[PDB]
DNA sequence: TTTTTTTTTT
């Protein structure tokens, strides 16, 4: 009604960002240069502009919208026509809402209103066709003309054709003419709340969101999403009465962002400290006491070796991390936390998991009838970690099913009818008790793990907890208490800011390895194996795994203090936290 | 034949409270203040001031109740008149009115009447919306004008489109305008008859109610509620032919109540006691003639320790409880009383329950045909107790499910390709007979108990019933013919009123830990790590988690007595009956 | 036919 496309021009062209840069204009003709059809404004920068201007976004957006991206395709045809030819429609996204609304506290007086949503998606559906502009053709000896039939307007939810032609008023057959018809790009997906959102005892809430034509394909199953956009109701069928007065809800979605400059500025400078290693490892799990070796291998773990993948085959980069110890010795808790910090994890328990959760289940999809593959734990967790904690209580015959992806990293099924093979580049760190729940040193070491060989050689490192009461018991009990009443550990790396280094580790740093630290490792497994040859009744035995596993974990060393070269001082660092492994399984060196 | 709108309002207005307080101006203040739309009377209080306000209430509900929300309104309007362009319609919500109508026992006769009903909340639908005036535009390139259908009126519960335009006399299609159209919260919700209330040898009898705006939401599955209403015939689509004359009963409700503020004075005096504690104690089963260790026990588990929720982690609060029995030793009796007593409580037995049945089910739900997720038994005692009667004949395979939920108070599952995580915070007591049905002082402790040192330690108090006659035997004879005779137990705290203090402590009272009693605490568990240190051979060892059992049981000896600070005392009563214990099991101290 | 589940059943 009163329009606001100068204003709205206005604003982009003149906005000054912080260092008087016009934030605006150089999005704008950094959009234009790489041909990229959406314009993210912060809703804070508009609200700072014209107030009218940002409350008609917020409330009036269903029509103020495309005003505004209109005024926007305008401007950018003026900066350069070359955009035209190329993109006819670009798209403002309004970014950073105000307030957001908490999945389940939805009520009807939003629907309608711009609002934003924080949950994880966890399903999408692959890209289909929308059509907004459809153009039928009359079937009739006298008319048989195109029309677009969404006449001064655009299609709505529901697919309507007409009943009268207006092309020249006489009903009859209408066809649907592909040729001449505009489709957009569509998505739907489903995120839940967040699940420390979720009620005492209920279960988690989900709502569909729809994605359209850049928005397609810009998140993956288990991120983390903040979507904006606007409500509405569900129709099925909506024509026919019979009752079903009630709809479901959807969200249309505008923006969306999952999970960014100073934070790489201070993951480089916190690696500058010569004691950056140990600092992230006094940061892993900081409320327990002691088990520096175990935070040690989870740290590493975290990290990861590098992957090598080559002509023919290709070689495991990621770290594997067995902890089998007596109960009640933090395994959980450490678990817990490593979930928690990693930029990407899955957490499982051994009786939790079924095989075909773990790595890929074939569902009968109950409508067409026909089998289709969901994804397990191991596919999700591609790219990053996976938990799988009291592994000692999954069945046997369930748990080889994770062999294949612990090494070739892959899981491959041939199934009702379907053969196929997933990636599962994903890092497994476990933790389990011994044969009897407590380790008992009276006994061998084979009858006590009670764990195959095959899946042991697939462990880098596997310790062996024992809660062994001495001298230390005291500092245990205090520091406990010191934790129950609230004194936490100083110097410290907090978990969002150690997850973002490791995130940025695992992104950028891929460690060389350099030839002093490949003689120490060829040197050092070659005694390993000899020692090994001592005892062969422990069912922890020394393969060509073993020698990835010091390749692994040193090339993780450097990269834990984001170094692009393995040295000596990371491949000794490799050799002793490798020889404590071994002394701990019963191997002395 | 009175105009009660000005009844009301001096009703609202001048009636005092109990103590000459405005009751009700200051809940109309609390509720504008929120901008809440509901304002809760008691019918009491009506009655109390117009009889026969109180009888149009119940009686003319129909009609009165608009007009006195359209009084309230304008009150409300008055008081801040930014209310206006907030909410439009205000609620009269009348709570404990006298027509309440057991679940099985409604009639024709009953349908259109304001009745309450008293019963368990078992099932509810995510939340919905219903239309209820609808904004139609009629497609027709002559007409193209909006209206809305339901004119003069309100959508049914059918929805209906109309078959004549309005606007032009013209009929046609007519499109839904979701811009235009006016929508309203939906629930719909199961509710069952009390346990109590069910006939012999039958099962429970359920019925639907629907709950609409800001009653949505408003009580979780395992609720015991009084929901307030008006009956009516359900219709899936009654507006064409074809057979189908009968319907179902369901409840449109106006007001519900969970389970409200005299109990704290009267709780806060009895906590006055200096022996309150020991009144407690005494409180627990009372028809059980000894036992009282198991009872002491059993009120602290009632109460539970305080929870530590950190950055990086959370500590359990929960104390978890094992009664390990001869038979007939009154466990299940006393495990009986303690889910009744318990303000929100799971009854369960080792050979009733699965192991997805205690945590969580996967679920194909055959109208969607996809996997979905359904809460167990410890996910909806979350905030609550979980007890386990006849734990010793779980499958150990099954039995393992529940160690996560009882030590990391999360139940996760990653199956059929969903992975998740829910919350159980709930206490486990739990009971069961030896390996040999009654305890062999004969054989060892080890094989006798026939349980897993994981499971065992995370059991803060264990103990070993054995029946053995002695001179308790006639005493023991006496009291139970005395309970058969309906001689019931004086200075005793009555069920109800029990409940209601427990409730209380668990919600405001965190006891913080003082330092001698943490010192007290320390020193007492590392003699307890030294002693166990000199009976290797026991299942029940010293962990980590029996110092955190003393940390809870001292702070749950101080919540029972409401205070804010463990003090020595505390600290000595939680050692000592740990003492009492380590003896049952059998370790001198 | 696969999958999780409770159940009767090759
Ligand atoms: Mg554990
Ligand atoms: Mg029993
Ligand atoms: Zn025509
Ligand atoms: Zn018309």
């Amino acid at each position: 009604q009163i329009d606001y496309r100068d204003v709205f021009i206005e604003f982009l062209t003149t906005f000054k960002g912080n260092n008087n840069q016009n934030k605006y204009i150089e999005r704008i003709n950094e959009l234009v240069a790489y041909r990229k059809k959406s314009l993210i404004i912060e809703f804070s920068d508009v609200l700072s502009f014209n107030e009218n201007l940002a409350y008609e976004i917020i409330n009036n957006t269903k029509i103020i919208l495309p005003i505004l991206e209109g005024a926007l395709y305008d401007h950018i045809l003026q900066l350069d026509p070359t955009y035209q030819r190329d993109i006819e429609k670009v798209h403002v996204r309004i970014v950073g809402i105000p307030r957001v609304i908490e999945l389940r506290k939805i009520r009807s007086t939003d629907i309608g209103k711009l609002i934003t949503i924080d949950g994880i998606l966890v399903k999408v559906t692959p890209v289909k066709e929308r059509i907004y502009k459809a153009t039928y053709k009359h079937i009739h000896p006298d008319c048989m003309q195109e029309f677009e039939w969404p006449e001064d307007e655009e299609m709505p939810e529901v697919l309507e054709m007409p009943t009268i032609c207006p092309k020249c008023g006489k009903p009859g057959q209408f066809r649907l003419i592909p040729e001449k018809t505009k489709l957009i790009d569509w998505q739907k997906a489903v995120i839940q709340e967040r699940p420390e959102e979720v009620p005492s005892g209920q279960l988690p809430r989900q709502l569909e969101i729809i994605l359209e034509d850049d928005l397609v394909d810009s998140a993956r199953p288990g991120d983390r999403v903040k979507v904006t956009g606007i409500l509405d109701i569900k129709q099925d069928s909506p024509v026919k009465r019979g009752s079903r007065a009630v709809f479901d809800i959807y969200m249309k979605v505008s923006s969306i962002e999952v999970s960014s400059e100073e934070d790489e500025k201070k993951i480089k400078d916190l690696a500058k400290d010569p004691w950056i290693r140990d600092r992230i490892i006094s940061s892993i799990a900081p409320s327990i006491y002691g088990h520096w070796e175990l935070k040690e291998a989870l740290a590493l773990a975290l990290f990861g070796g590098v992957p090598k993948v080559l002509e023919d085959t290709r070689i495991r980069g990621d770290i594997h991390i067995l902890i089998i110890g007596d109960p009640g010795t933090a395994k959980s808790q450490m678990l817990q936390f490593i979930s928690r910090v990693a930029p990407r994890a899955v957490y499982t328990t051994g009786k939790g998991s079924t095989a075909a959760g773990l790595t890929a289940a074939v569902v009968r999809e109950k409508g067409t009838g026909e089998y289709y593959l969901e994804a397990g734990a191991l596919v999700l967790a591609d790219g990053g970690i996976a938990v799988i904690d009291e592994i000692d209580k999954m069945r046997d015959e369930d748990r080889v099913a994770i062999h294949e992806a612990m090494e070739q990293q892959t899981v491959s099924i041939a199934k009702a009818g379907i053969v196929a093979k997933l990636n599962a580049r994903a890092a497994v760190i476990a933790a389990g008790n011994p044969k009897f729940g407590r380790y008992i040193s009276e006994r061998p070491v084979s009858d006590n793990i009670n764990l195959p060989p095959t899946i042991l050689s697939r462990f880098d490192l596997i310790f062996i907890l024992k809660d062994q009461p001495g001298e230390q018991d005291r500092e245990l009990a205090n520091y406990i208490l010191d934790v129950h009443s609230g004194k936490s550990t100083k110097n410290i790396i907090d978990i969002d800011t150690l997850r973002k280094y490791i995130a940025y580790a695992r992104k950028y740093v891929t460690p060389k390895i350099t030839s002093e630290a490949k003689n120490l490792i060829t040197d050092f497994f070659v005694e390993m194996r000899k020692k090994s040859s001592e005892t062969p009744d422990s069912p922890i035995l020394i393969t060509p795994r073993q020698l990835e596993a010091l390749i692994r974990i040193s090339e993780a060393y450097a990269k834990m203090a984001l170094k692009a070269e393995v040295t000596r001082e990371d491949a000794e660092r490799a050799i002793n936290i490798m020889r404590l492994f071994l002394e701990s399984v019963g191997v002395d060196m």
